[PDB]
């Protein structure tokens, strides 16, 4: 629990699912980013009770949660700051003019993270390159994992909802809403596709309904220009029509430091 009067709110972020996001300092000398909860957007007692297992997760890779301040209303959420921000707007910046090693080496911050998530067995299920964001090194963080169980908007948490994320989710999720941890492996290849891709939308030319009918038919995203032979292979181990057959994020990490050896 965070006190308040230990905040400052200096400058907007922008807004995401529960509303506005701001930059602002803590104890007078940290920098932070600060949720402030729009009334009716979350599950509010239930994220309060798991806000104490997030506070457990901490790996170099995942954006810190530093607290939460809940005697009060709005909610906030206090975290690490992530000075350069989202992690698609940045892949769409072309005055960056990435390597491709550049490429490779997000692709393993965001496997590093999500290796340890599959450690402590907790889904993110929502990951995706606008949910990653980049510091001030230039390091990719995986940010608002777990947070998609607090939504109450229905278009987002719905399979059917506008929001839902359709072009990041395996068939099992989309036909049977069977989430595991093979429907984040499906939703990080998508990820790598979508950085090597410098930030294009997933099924670039379709709708999400025929998003969901191409992958039912064992169709898939073709490879990006930039991934060699060697990282196509590793996004599309991801895309199994079986989840059993799909890697797990420890044996990706492995795969990805074999290809930066070898390219
Ligand atoms: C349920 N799920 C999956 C959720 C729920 C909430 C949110 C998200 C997913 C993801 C989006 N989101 C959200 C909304 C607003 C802010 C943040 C957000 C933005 C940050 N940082 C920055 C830094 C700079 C800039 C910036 O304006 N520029 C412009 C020039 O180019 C350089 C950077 C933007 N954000 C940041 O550090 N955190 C921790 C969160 C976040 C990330 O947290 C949410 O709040």
């Amino acid at each position: 629990e965070i006190d308040p009067k230990d905040l400052t709110f200096l400058k907007e972020l922008g807004t995401g699912q529960f509303g506005v996001v701001k930059y602002g300092k803590w104890r007078g000398q940290y920098d932070v980013a600060i949720k402030m909860i729009k009334e009716g957007s979350m599950s509010e007692d239930e994220f309060i009770e798991e806000a104490k297992v997030m506070m457990n997760l901490s790996h170099e890779k995942l954006v810190q949660l530093y607290g939460v301040c809940t005697k009060q209303r709005p909610i906030f959420i206090i975290t690490e700051y992530m000075a350069n921000g989202c992690l698609l707007n940045y892949l769409r910046e072309a005055r960056h003019a990435f390597q491709t090693q550049q490429l490779l080496e997000m692709c393993k911050d965001v496997c590093e993270a999500m290796e340890y998530l599959e450690s402590k067995q907790f889904l993110h299920r929502d990951l995706a390159a606008r949910n990653c964001l980049v510091n001030d090194q230039g390091v990719v963080k995986v940010s608002d994992f777990g947070l998609s169980r607090y939504v109450l908007d229905d278009e987002y948490t719905s399979s059917v909802g506008s929001k839902f994320p359709v072009r990041w989710s395996p068939p099992e999720v989309l036909m049977y809403s069977k989430f595991s941890s093979k429907s984040d492996i499906w939703a990080f290849g998508v990820l790598m596709w979508e950085i090597y891709s410098l930030g294009k939308m997933p099924y670039e030319r379709f709708t999400n309904s025929e998003t969901a009918e191409h992958i039912a038919q064992g169709l898939r995203l073709y490879r990006p220009h930039l991934a060699s032979a060697a990282v196509y292979t590793i996004m599309y181990s991801c895309w199994h029509e079986k989840a059993d057959e799909r890697p797990t994020f420890k044996i990706l990490l492995s795969n990805i430091l074999d290809v930066m050896d070898e390219e």
